[PDB]
């Protein structure tokens, strides 16, 4: 369903946790057109929860399965991602979402 592949490993052992909450910074992209959700936000990244359900599963699955410090390239397919239904002019049918995230740290 969804790919981690990482380009700067992390301390290996410190990762989100039931009832924590990510600080991500992210870049998405899609397979080779432009972005369409960035984390270019002036001051705050992105916050999310684990176990609530508030970001596709490609993140929670994939952000997870990262560590703190550690940033990736990860690869989310229909299944993982909005399904086949998202949203005509954001994501469009079956479009494989690719995210390039760094989780920065847990509040």
């Amino acid at each position: 369903g969804v790919q981690v592949e990482t380009i700067s490993p992390g301390d290996g052992r410190t990762f989100p946790k039931r009832g924590q909450t990510c600080v991500v910074h992210y870049t998405g992209m899609l397979e080779d057109g432009k972005k369409f959700d960035s984390s270019r936000d002036r001051n705050k990244p992105f916050k999310f929860m684990l176990g609530k359900q508030e970001v596709i599963r490609g993140w929670e699955e994939g952000v997870a399965q990262m560590s703190v410090g550690q940033r990736a390239k990860l690869t989310i397919s229909p299944d993982y991602a909005y399904g086949a239904t998202g949203h005509p002019g954001i994501i469009p049918p079956h479009a494989t979402l690719v995210f390039d995230v760094e989780l920065l740290k847990l509040e």
